[PDB]
């Protein structure tokens, strides 16, 4: 029934976007090979403390999202300027954290492994390509809807709008957990603490906005917060996947440092810059973006 | 006549946006003080070779823009997907160049001067605030128009649309020259070469697009290229202003490294992300953005 209609929608979408389908296939192959290597290494070696660090970071992110959701029981449908400012701040946090904490350490580590020069750029750019292809294929092959743009993805008029919004949230929050797990891969707390702090700080307002939007869809007051907390609960799964793919051979650490980063950057544009830069809302979004950029800069230079 | 109407428009705009007016006043005061200090130092000390480097970099940028403009005599009104891809590539180049080449060296230099920790973040964040306030006040107090969004700024129905488009180009291209001049302030070719190469590479497609748009406004075929070359000629003035403000006392070097950077980041959003992320054009813009990000990464890790 539903499977048949979804399969037909997938086939019709594949007939229209071949390049994206090939990109998704290649990226999925790369990711599954990386995860197999990580599982093999986890079976042979002993890197359990890194798993502990990753799960604790995911738990912190989940707590931040849950707190942001619980903040929505008193605000009662905040205005649009505040929403634009908060989402711009979150986008700036994500962008700056990605750039600094997932390009500079990756370049240094890759230069250590292979030799300084263009080779480190090559490996981390391969990571960026993998991440972008994965996220693009996912957001074109997943039936979601955004709050303002509309219904994005394959057509399926057999599921309620709540599930489409939840899928949008899932797409946003997978790369964050992935990035946390990637960061704690090599120990070296000097990366994981800044990255995790930035992720939690930007997931507070995002969780609040998600709770408000899910209320707007129709869930009365008590089920929006539950779904926001559920997405927060999703984040540790991304943390586990990231720590799985970052282990294995040594060169798999720089590559992941790019992959997640690329995904994060991608999601921002393709999911966050629309709905924040739409129809004369650029000023507040830009101001929030710069404020988040500065705050992440402080965190980077201070926390480690 | 025209001065009276423009003055009335400015007063009406000031009655509506007080915070932006105060921000522009503070930023202008800071910039003029920095420039006075730079002029005094130039009169007392001997930093002429840095002026030579800055003017040569501005000349290279002007040549790149002129070549991009001359490329428009054969393309003859390229499609919209190509325009979105090129502008996304340019935005990615600007963003990545800003972030890396104007935050990391600035943080290192500030930490050298004042001490590692949050103090370097404080000084470069002051720079970011100054730059953002300057650019915001300018784009709200300047009668320009963007290609698609419409007529942005104070009302003045007494000048042709060509001048409004030229003013938009001027607003885009001032921070680029400023950044070049800031980069070559302390010698140390390891920054200026990557920053200048990125600026020239992203100003080729921008010059081509400007030539096409000015043709679309109505200039037949032979005057659009002239105006694009004129904006390229503008860029060295920004280079001179940047080298002027970056000289002076030592702590004026990190601050500028933030200022220009902030301005650059600002302009991207508030001027480039709209017109590239509008009405189902996100995919090509994002792909171009990631390609430009990777190319700037290569340039950073290789050229110096
Ligand atoms: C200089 C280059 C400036 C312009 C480059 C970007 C323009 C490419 C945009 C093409 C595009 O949008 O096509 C989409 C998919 O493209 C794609 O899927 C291309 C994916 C390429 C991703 C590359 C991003 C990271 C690159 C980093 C380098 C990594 C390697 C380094 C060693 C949609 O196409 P459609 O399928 O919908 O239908 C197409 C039927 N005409
Ligand atoms: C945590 C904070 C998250 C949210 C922060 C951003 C929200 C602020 C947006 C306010 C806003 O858009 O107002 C505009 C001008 O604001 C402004 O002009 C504010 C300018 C602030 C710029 C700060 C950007 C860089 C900050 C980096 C820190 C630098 C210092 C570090 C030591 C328009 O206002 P209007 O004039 O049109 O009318 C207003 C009459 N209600
Ligand atoms: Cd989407
Ligand atoms: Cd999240
Ligand atoms: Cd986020
Ligand atoms: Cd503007
Ligand atoms: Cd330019
Ligand atoms: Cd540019």
């Amino acid at each position: 029934s539903l499977a048949a209609d979804l399969r037909g929608a997938w086939h019709a979408q594949a007939q229209s976007h071949p390049l994206i389908t090939l990109g998704l296939a290649a990226s999925a192959a790369g990711v599954v090979l990386l995860l197999v290597a990580g599982i093999v290494n986890a079976l042979t070696g002993e890197n359990r403390v890194h798993v502990g660090y990753a799960v604790l970071g995911g738990a912190a992110g989940f707590a931040a999202t849950a707190l942001g959701a619980l903040m929505a029981l008193g605000l009662r449908a905040i205005s649009a300027r505040t929403q634009d400012a908060m989402l711009g701040f979150a986008a700036g946090m994500m962008l700056a954290a990605s750039a600094f904490s997932l390009i500079l350490p990756g370049l240094d580590a890759a230069g250590t492994i292979v030799g300084p020069g263009p080779a480190a750029a090559a490996v981390v750019a391969l990571g960026l390509g993998l991440g972008v292809l994965l996220m693009l294929g996912l957001d074109y092959f997943t039936p979601h809807e955004h709050e303002r743009t509309g219904h994005q993805g394959p057509e399926a008029a057999r599921v309620n709008r709540v599930w489409l919004f939840v899928l949008t949230i899932i797409l946003h929050n997978l790369p964050e957990g992935m990035a946390i797990g990637v960061s704690f891969a090599t120990g070296d707390l000097r990366i994981g603490l800044p990255l995790t702090s930035a992720i939690a700080i930007q997931d507070v307002p995002e969780g609040l906005a998600v709770a408000l939007a899910l209320r707007a869809v129709g869930l009365p007051i008590g089920r929006a917060v539950l779904v926001a907390v559920a997405s927060g609960l999703m984040e540790p799964l991304g943390a586990l996947v990231g720590v799985g793919i970052s282990s294995g051979f040594a060169l798999a650490y720089p590559i992941s440092m790019g992959l997640a980063a690329g995904a994060m950057i991608f999601v921002v544009s393709h999911e966050v810059i629309p709905e924040t830069h739409r129809n004369g809302h650029e000023t507040t979004a830009t101001v929030g973006l710069m404020a988040g950029f500065a705050l992440m800069m402080f965190l980077d230079t201070a926390l480690g």
